[PDB]
């Protein structure tokens, strides 16, 4: 097959979606810290790659096509991988309403602008359908778009990690070192807490599956590729810290940041569509969804997730909290994490004995895994949390929806 | 057998395990409201009803030998049913150490007392493994202790229900009236927020099994008995309200609903063995408990139990909450809830065409099942529910203890 595209637009997709719409920002995020405290970034970054090498040795094996709810139908899979779903896909297009709320006062000024009555709304609402099209056109042709544009989210950052690496100069940061943080035990809980839950996305390469070239190669170099790429993406333009702490060529800097959001929103659409329109065959959600015109792609899948997602467009236009940690746009965020659970729980429920040697070394990794899924939400927001849990038990007893399963009968 | 216990003095068991150890407290809880708003107890009670007549047709069936697991087998039932273990017997033995530091804080006067330095801590340290031993000596045992001391915590509430009946007298209450609650609409949440998380118990029949005469029939009659009984205790008690609000045969008042803490501490110890030296047998946990000397009872269960129990009751001495919602102690009532949920999950999951007939009658109570069970941690401590939610993903990740399941394998 040559019309379900390769690794080249794969890895930059998995990358970008995690780059992303968080970068241009992250700094900021440890400047009211706390700041550097790179520790933060060494840890994260450990445990994270940990993250990304358990994603690339499962997608190893059954890719799958999903993944991530994939490897679900064998923690179980089917209560356990609808739930997965249900609360990974409700976190897909959920976070795409906070993806395009920022992506557009990505563009609050520079022409338009607007941006700050109703027209703000209105144009996210239009701008969404924008990546629907654009994945009814696809799969190829949304990663053709992510690749182009997140290449040039590349430019900002990348100038900086070595461009930036011959400005500045030099021992400003050493004079602002690190301090600030009420000291280094827990003072790296400051820039974890940040750099955590704002990892999210190494998900993409093994939920592509059903459009990436070879699976079983592609798809782990991808998320490999990804985490490596981001990872010092981060630490090179936030090592770019010298003193200040408030919060021509210019222009480029502001445009290019707003094209990852460019490129993000029509690869989380793509994520939207695909471990959905996956359970739809592996079993049951239900669907709908299907129906997939010819040629692969979820016609009703994506264009459904327009609908759902111009709804949410047009009542959180608006407060929510007015921008992230939204008690909605944040939750969605945890949810994206139960699925980073089983998973990892699924590259040893399915190296039973694993169908590859030497045991302890993956064994490694996948503990770390489950640290940094576990710690990046044992610490957050106590509304938020108890929240999943409540969607955990909602997600649960809406399987009325579903009077037909199995496993060891009466 | 008739070494095995049945209905008379388990439906008590059932009973004055909600009963029990919060009734000579809830009239308290709804004074700082909000008081009555006998409401909240109409809808805590309908939908709590439903829980139980859930857990009656439940048992009704497979019983179990659990329960509330027993039928998590059939969620799944590994995995699922395995943590749903974890979570509810760690919830077990600590809401046992809960149930010390108030039962003897029930004998703080009346002789000993003391009850106030490292004596209070002490002794309920060793009022503990009183039942354990008195369990070591049941199961037929510890029942028969439950039975005469809340038919002794009956004497109080009951007396109340129809002699406080002939008292008061009168129109007082309709002086109280409703109101310093913030009015009707969300009014009811302040009580609802205390008859809930409270009417925790109506698992204990369906959790007996292994020890109740014949389960298909005594089980099922068991709860529904229990349920019935400690809710119109709780509603002729409560509306014994007149218009207080501060918070000779007075010393029996008080003695009696320690003695409420007698029966109970007892019983809640028995389901700790009950629902683990169960997962013992249908699979894994791991076990050790077992071994079950002969005659039934978990010898190093109980013994185990309480070595757990007393290492806590040695350093939640003591802060923790110095009392109820302990961040710990509260947690613990959280975790009691999921179990609840996977049950109603499964009177369906195993009714998959019900082996019995009438289709949307038991589609209700069930669903009404749902709400209570949803509901009462809906709407609960921030901190304590994400808490739940983190030992979800720690039960799940602890499940490298755990190599060797199965299902839809590669």
């Amino acid at each position: 097959d040559a019309h379900k595209v390769g690794l080249i637009p794969v890895t930059l997709m998995v990358s970008g979606n995690i780059m992303g719409s968080g970068v241009f920002l992250l700094p900021a995020n440890l400047a009211s810290t706390g700041g550097i405290a790179i520790y933060g970034w060494l840890v994260t970054i450990i445990g994270a790659l940990g993250l990304s090498m358990v994603y690339a040795k499962m997608s190893f094996l059954d890719p799958s096509p999903g993944g991530s709810y994939a490897y679900a139908r064998r923690c179980f899979g089917p209560f356990l991988g609808y739930q997965t779903n249900v609360l990974y896909w409700l976190a897909c297009w959920i976070g795409n309403i906070a993806m395009v709320v920022i992506g557009v006062g990505y563009l609050s000024y520079f022409f338009p602008i607007l941006k700050d009555p109703l027209v703000l709304t209105i144009t996210c609402v239009v701008v969404l359908w924008i990546f629907v099209l654009l994945n009814i056109v696809g799969p190829k042709m949304i990663t053709r778009v992510q690749a182009v544009a997140t290449v040039l989210a590349l430019i900002p950052i990348v100038g900086i990690a070595v461009f930036g690496w011959f400005w500045f100069r030099g021992e400003t940061y050493m004079a602002a070192w690190n301090v600030s943080g009420l000291g280094t035990f827990g003072a790296i809980q400051s820039t974890l807490n940040v750099t955590l839950w704002s990892f999210i996305g190494v998900e993409s390469a093994s939920v592509a599956a059903g459009v990436v070239k070879n699976p079983k190669r592609n798809v782990p170099i991808a998320t490999i590729g990804g985490v490596l790429i981001a990872a010092v993406c981060y630490v090179l333009s936030t090592t770019a810290i010298m003193g200040m702490i408030p919060n021509t060529a210019g222009a480029i800097v502001s445009f290019c940041a707003a094209a990852g959001c460019l490129g993000s929103l029509g690869g989380w659409t793509l994520l939207a569509g695909q471990t959905a329109k996956a359970a739809a065959d592996d079993g049951l959600f239900p669907p709908i969804f299907a129906r997939v015109n010819k040629a692969g792609t979820p016609v009703a899948g994506l264009i459904i997730v327009g609908i759902l997602m111009t709804i949410f467009q047009l009542s959180s236009i608006s407060p929510n909290a007015t921008k992230e940690f939204g008690l909605v746009s944040s939750v969605s965020v945890i949810f994206t994490l139960v699925p980073y659970l089983y998973t990892c729980a699924a590259l040893l429920l399915l190296g039973h004995g694993h169908f590859g040697k030497a045991r302890p070394a993956y064994l490694a990794v996948t503990t770390i895994a489950f640290l940094y899924c576990i710690w990046a939400v044992v610490g957050s927001g106590a509304k938020e949390v108890m929240w999943s849990f409540v969607t955990l038990m909602v997600i649960t007893a809406m399987y009325a929806l579903n009077y037909n399963r199995l496993h060891k009968n009466p």
